[PDB]
């Protein structure tokens, strides 16, 4: 599409329309829900807000750290590494979660969950170097 902003600056607008709405607008990407993940700032320990994939099983998510499968990781990764209590919106609800990075079968069963959600995900593979992050947010 030669008419559309940068994925940053997508990103960027998407976040404000989700957030300054209460969560009421800009709440899909091609039609599948996107949610806004709260962390707090590795260095500046400001809150950051970042629009994700919504990945839900049985009021737990999960959130892939994926640039398209490229290997640089975004910097929300490491907001999360230093301080695993995050917020999570879906929509109009928000809540308070423990972000945790999964390993082994978790990791399996929610990375088939998520591509589900956005198949372009198993896609992201075939770029790979590093591997790629998934977390496991469980309410507290
Ligand atoms: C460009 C950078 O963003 P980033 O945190 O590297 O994240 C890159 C992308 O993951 C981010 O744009 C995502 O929202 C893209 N994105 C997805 N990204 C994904 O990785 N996975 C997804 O499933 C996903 C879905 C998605 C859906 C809709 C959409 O609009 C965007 C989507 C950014 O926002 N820069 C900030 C960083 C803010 C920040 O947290 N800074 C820390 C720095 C800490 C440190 O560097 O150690 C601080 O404040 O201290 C800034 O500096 O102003």
């Amino acid at each position: 599409g030669e008419y559309e902003p940068s994925p940053s600056d997508w990103a960027r607008k998407q976040v404000e329309t989700y957030e300054n709405s209460g969560g009421t607008e800009g709440t899909t990407l091609q039609g599948k829900p996107v949610v806004v993940l709260t962390t707090k700032g590795a260095k500046t320990g400001k809150l950051r807000k970042t629009p994700l994939m919504r990945v839900e099983h049985n009021g737990e998510y999960a959130v892939v750290a994926s640039l398209g499968g490229a290997p640089k990781h975004p910097v929300w990764y490491h907001n999360i590494k230093a301080e695993p209590h995050v917020e999570l919106r879906d929509g109009t609800e928000v809540g308070d979660y423990t972000a945790r990075e999964v390993t082994g079968e978790e990791k399996r069963v929610w990375w088939e969950r998520a591509v589900e959600v956005w198949p372009d995900y198993a896609e992201y593979q075939t770029k790979t170097t590093r591997e790629i992050p998934v977390f496991v947010l469980t309410p507290r």
